[PDB]
């Protein structure tokens, strides 16, 4: 990923932020210059994305876990919300459309984790932790996932790199930005809310 | 990916559809064993995934394209909607949560495009036409590309794999179903199209 100047993040906490709103991720491995990507969810341990580790799992059955055994380095995504920005927005001409999204992207050496009854009960938690009212699993939910654990496979990411993505029409002029952000409003309100959050300190010419 | 028989696409249709609804894609290539990954529009030429051409632009900037040259294999991710399901809505106990999710991997040997115009010029216009009224760039809009393009990277990517994960709930219970398309539609209605759209086939 290339961070543009002009949508790099103001600060880390920006980074961390997305991944904890966004865990369901895409985790990718290379094989002999083939990529591999699952679908999964993924926490994040820590107070910052870069020094810190994700925990996540996947389906046993699923073959990706056994290229994690030698440690290599893998690439976790995580997107936030995102959306197609038409020139008829706009209202200028000449135009040129955009797509905005804000995603960070987290590099590192993957590890399987031990405790793989650890990482799904803390991903619960963590999922649930939103949501009015948060579901806490019963004893037999619990008993439950004692029994689906060896279906599982567990893994630890110690991230080396973030990049971090903020392509939210800062660039525009003030009027542009605002018909952008209005158009959004409706029926993308995440990505408006995105918007707002992100303009409130914005590196600039810094 | 690893696509569970139970929720593998029906037909090839359902792929080929996601592909066209959701062009904003993740084009992955590996660089020293490392993956490197762009956030990037992508279309489709052909009736399907498998054996179709896609199509892609990137910032020259960004030194991702450069990978490319010795056309590896590239693999571009079509991600379609998806929500996490809580026990909350299952109402039940046993439960454990899951998340709701359809996407595309589709993988294959990259080529860079001497045809750029060509390809930013196509992509206007297929994400443009699901729009009420389209963009069609004028003279002066079409300048501006002119003048962009020795700051774009375009390039194709010739589809040898295709794998389509359908994990839409199909395999619970009609009455566990229901709440969940129920939960889904509202703020997650995009979801809930999608698992109408799924059900029977296509
Ligand atoms: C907290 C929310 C959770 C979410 C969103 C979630 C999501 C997922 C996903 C997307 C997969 C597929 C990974 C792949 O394609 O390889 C998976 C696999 C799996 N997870 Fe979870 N999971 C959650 C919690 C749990 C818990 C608490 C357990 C209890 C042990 C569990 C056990 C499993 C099992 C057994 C599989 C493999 C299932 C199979 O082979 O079909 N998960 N999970
Ligand atoms: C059709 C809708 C379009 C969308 C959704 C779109 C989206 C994007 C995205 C996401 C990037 C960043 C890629 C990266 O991370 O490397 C990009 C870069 C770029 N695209 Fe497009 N694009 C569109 C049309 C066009 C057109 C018509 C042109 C005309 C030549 C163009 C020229 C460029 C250029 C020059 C860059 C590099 C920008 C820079 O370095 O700051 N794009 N585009
Ligand atoms: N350099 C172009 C980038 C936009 C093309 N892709 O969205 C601009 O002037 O905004």
């Amino acid at each position: 990923m290339h961070v543009f100047p002009r949508y790099a993040a103001a600060r880390p906490e920006q980074a961390a932020e997305l991944v904890r709103s966004n865990p369901f991720a895409l985790v990718v491995s290379a094989v002999d210059g083939v990529p591999v990507a699952t679908h999964a969810p993924v926490i994040l341990e820590g107070d910052a994305v870069e020094g810190g580790t994700l925990l996540g799992h996947m389906a046993r059955a699923n073959p990706h876990w056994r290229s994690f055994a030698s440690s290599p380095d893998v690439l976790v995504v995580f997107s936030g919300p995102h959306g197609y920005v038409s020139p008829t927005v706009y209202a200028t001409d000449p135009a040129v459309p955009a797509w905005d999204y804000a995603a960070v992207h987290a590099t590192g050496r993957v590890e399987l984790a031990e405790d793989a009854l650890d990482v799904v009960e803390r991903t619960v938690a963590a999922l649930e932790a939103p949501r009015d009212p948060a579901w806490t699993p019963t004893p037999a939910s619990r008993e439950r996932f004692r029994a689906l654990l060896p279906g599982v496979v567990a893994f630890r990411v110690r991230v080396r790199t973030e990049q971090s993505m903020f392509a939210l029409s800062q660039d525009l002029d003030a009027e542009r930005y605002a018909r952008v952000r209005e158009a959004f409003a409706a029926d993308n309100p995440g990505l408006a809310d995105l918007m707002d959050r992100s303009l409130e300190h914005h590196h600039h010419h810094h």
